[PDB]
DNA sequence: CCTAAGCGGCAATCC
DNA sequence: GGGATTGCCGCTTAG
C-alpha cells in the first residue's frame, strides 16, 4: 500500500550523507519472533479460534543496548528509506520501545527483508531464517541511519 | 452487532 | 515476593 520507490540517483544522494545517528541492529534467528514471527503462536481469540501468522509479518526486536543510545526513535512515527530505494513508513513500539516495525501493516517490512533473502534465493516460502540464511545471504545486521530529516531514516540490509 | 491485526504488553527467564 | 530484559502472545480498537 503505502510504499514508494526512490529512484536510483536520488538513493545516491541521500545515501551520500553523514549520519548524526546511527544503530547496527542484529538480525536475530529467534524462532518464534523478530524474523521468525511466522512459526510462533498465531492470534487467538476468546472462543480458541486461531489466525496463523501471515509468512511476511516481521518484527526488529531492538535490545535495550541500542534503543538507550542517543538519538535513537523511541515510541515515533518515522519514513524509512532502504538502500535498494523503497519508501514506507515504521513505527517502535512495545515495553523498552524495542519493537522495530513497518507501520499500519507488518508485512510491508517482511516483504522488504523477507522478499530480499528470496531473490537472492537464500530463503524460501515457509522456511525457518537461520544462521546459515544470513550466512549464505552475507548480513546479519540492519543498519539505522538518521537524516538531516528528524523523521526520515536510512534503513540497509545488503547482501553478497 | 461484528471481525481482524496493529501494536502494546504479557510472561518466561535470569538473575 | 522483587527488578530487568525481551521472546512471544493476544488484548483492544479501528475499520
Amino acid at each position: 500500500l503505502g510504499v514508494q520507490k526512490i529512484a536510483p540517483e536520488q538513493i545516491r544522494q541521500l545515501f551520500a550523507q553523514t549520519s548524526e545517528y546511527h544503530f547496527s541492529i542484529p538480525a536475530k534467528t529467534e524462532e518464534k519472533s523478530n524474523l521468525n514471527v511466522f512459526f510462533g503462536e498465531g492470534r487467538r481469540d476468546k472462543r480458541g479460534f486461531v489466525k496463523p501468522r501471515p509468512w511476511y509479518e516481521v518484527e526488529l526486536i531492538v535490545s535495550k543496548d541500542i534503543t538507550s543510545q542517543e538519538g535513537y526513535p523511541v515510541l515515533k512515527s518515522f519514513t524509512v528509506i532502504t538502500d535498494d530505494g523503497w519508501q514506507f513508513q515504521c513505527k517502535t513500539s512495545g515495553d523498552y520501545s524495542k519493537n522495530f516495525r513497518s507501520e499500519n501493516d507488518l508485512k510491508t517490512l517482511g516483504k522488504w527483508i523477507k522478499g530480499r533473502l528470496e531473490s537472492h534465493g537464500c530463503l524460501q516460502n515457509n522456511e525457518k531464517i537461520t544462521h546459515e540464511t544470513l550466512r549464505e545471504y552475507g548480513n546479519d545486521h540492519f543498519e539505522l541511519r538518521s537524516t538531516d530529516n528528524p523523521d526520515v531514516w536510512l534503513l540497509s540490509f545488503k547482501g553478497k
